[PDB]
């Protein structure tokens, strides 16, 4: 996921604010190539955070609010190019218990430039689930960006949650995923 992550970022700047200002973070970051393959390479991660601190610069948009807007685009983008991954899942909860078995499955299959970390589900009830993810580069704004992006399609009401054990620690996150009444809060604290 590098190749269509930059037509994203692409057509949200040119959309956004211009192409005056695509121009400017185009010169930002110099290609040695055309600049816009198609999804098949695999470049750093650095080169994703060049044009994003740009992107902080120029728009004057943090990294965070850059980050969630972001990942609505994208994640609604392989909504409208995978038209039959739609017509297999069938909510969003079945969309977490389908996650690691088929669609994180068959890409590796038919993508080795990828590698993914461990992935591990454990339920505690109804209304509460736990998503447990080792990986030693977790970002927590990132997954939120995803996560909701699918439940925004859908128009549902989830709330990601974490724990303060592993909030501050790297390595290992516990989530809480939780089904709200979706019309009540402060019902009891915190
Ligand atoms: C909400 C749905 C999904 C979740 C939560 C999810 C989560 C993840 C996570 C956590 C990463 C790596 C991010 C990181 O560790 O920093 C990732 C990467 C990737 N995802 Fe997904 N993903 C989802 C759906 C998809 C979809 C729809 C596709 C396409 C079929 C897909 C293809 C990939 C590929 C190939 C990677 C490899 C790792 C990478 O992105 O660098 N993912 N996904
Ligand atoms: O004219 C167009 N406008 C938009 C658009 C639609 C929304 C929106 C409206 C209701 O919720 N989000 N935004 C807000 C926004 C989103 C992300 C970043 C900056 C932003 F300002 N931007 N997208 C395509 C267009 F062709």
């Amino acid at each position: 996921m590098m190749g269509m992550v930059f037509t994203g970022l692409m057509e949200l700047i040119e959309d956004e604010f211009g192409y005056e200002t695509l121009d400017t973070l185009l010169e930002s970051c110099e290609l040695q190539s055309e600049g816009i393959y198609t999804s098949v390479g695999s470049y750093d991660h650095q080169e994703l955070l060049q044009l994003v601190v740009k992107l902080s610069e120029v728009s004057s948009v943090p990294v965070t609010e850059l980050v969630r807007l972001f990942g609505k685009k994208l994640f609604v983008e392989l909504i409208e190019g995978h038209p039959e991954i739609a017509n297999e899942m069938k909510d969003s909860f079945d969309l977490l218990s389908k996650i690691d078995s088929f669609i994180h499955v068959e890409v590796y299959k038919l993508y080795p430039q990828a590698e993914l970390p461990k992935f591990t589900c454990d339920r505690l009830g109804d209304n509460d689930i736990r998503l447990h993810y080792q990986s030693k580069r977790p970002f927590a704004s990132f997954a939120e960006g995803l996560l909701d992006g699918c439940a925004e399609y859908f128009k549902e009401d989830f709330t990601i949650s974490r724990t303060p054990e592993t909030q501050d620690s790297e390595t290992d996150v516990i989530f809480n995923i939780t089904r709200a009444p979706r019309g009540a809060e402060n019902l009891y604290f915190q």
